[PDB]
């Protein structure tokens, strides 16, 4: 396996863009993800900002997976936690070890910057069980209640 | 009537305030208060952009409070609203100021592009008035929780 797994800079806001597209095939989901791209300036300032963290998962110059996540610094303690909001591999590079390796990239960058946790939802449906297989393995699972309020 | 405001950055002796009336909802006043961070720690959370933290007072003084984060999404010039914690002090509980919070964070959402607000519940029985709360103003979803260590 050649496997690359890098931390996208403010310098790769294209790569950005075509993680979108793999984020968009694996989610099913082409038009929440690449239907209203957000400009350039709006994307380098998010991946030059303090809290927003893009992985990018690479094959001999092809993106084949990534993650997309944003580091919580608490307000109880002085501490911080990492939330994974998306994280996806292309169909045809699954049962790899790429999104084990995504995460185990995750951790180096939390422990670097003093992060004590990861953590991520998993959706329950049909879908899920190969990512819920994943978390089983990783952490602890419990199950919680999930609320989208509408905002006008 | 009610008073609900966003703290600020020279607010920081109220957030504490804020951290004490965690404790007791919660009935943990040990995580929430037993290691609170220093005076510069918390102004510098309170000065970033994307913490969010609203305290409802009446007559003076901390009956609700609340925490969030606005989550900048990546696929769209959009943002998330991620309650991270909601607490009201028991003595006044039931009257409608666990409402008046979330209905402050829609304003002050709205004013960031915002185009949801999340929060999450646990089930354990002294959560059911969250969950009722909750599942009026969203419609629930039931999902899988995962805490992965760093270490
Ligand atoms: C979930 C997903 C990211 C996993 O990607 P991946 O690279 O294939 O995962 P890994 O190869 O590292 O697998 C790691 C472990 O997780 C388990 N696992 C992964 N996929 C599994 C599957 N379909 N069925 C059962 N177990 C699975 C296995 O234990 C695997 O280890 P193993 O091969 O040694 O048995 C990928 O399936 C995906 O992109 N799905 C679509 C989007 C999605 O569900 N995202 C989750 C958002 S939180
Ligand atoms: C959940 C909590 C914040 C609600 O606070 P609140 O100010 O009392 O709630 P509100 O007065 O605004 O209630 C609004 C509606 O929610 C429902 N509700 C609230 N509490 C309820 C309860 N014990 N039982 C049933 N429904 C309840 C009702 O529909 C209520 O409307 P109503 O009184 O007119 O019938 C509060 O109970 C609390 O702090 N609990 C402890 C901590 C917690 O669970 N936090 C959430 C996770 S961070």
């Amino acid at each position: 396996m050649s496997l690359d797994v890098h931390q996208l800079s403010p310098n790769e806001v294209a790569l950005m863009e075509t993680l979108l597209a793999t984020f968009g095939e694996a989610f099913n989901d082409m038009e929440t993800y690449t239907g209203n791209r957000p400009r350039g300036a709006y994307s380098r300032r998010l991946l030059e900002s303090d809290y927003f963290i893009a992985l990018a998962a690479l094959e001999y110059g092809e993106i084949v997976g990534g993650l997309a996540a944003y580091e919580l610094k608490k307000f109880e303690q002085e501490r911080s936690e990492i939330y994974i909001y998306d994280l996806a591999v292309a169909k045809a590079h699954r049962r790899r070890g790429i999104a084990t390796a995504l995460i185990e990239k995750l951790k180096e960058l939390g422990a670097a910057r003093g992060a004590y946790v990861i953590f991520v939802q998993a959706d329950t449906a049909i879908e899920d069980e190969p990512a819920i297989a994943l978390y089983s393995k990783l952490g602890v699972r419990e199950e919680v209640l999930h609320f989208d309020i509408p905002v006008s």
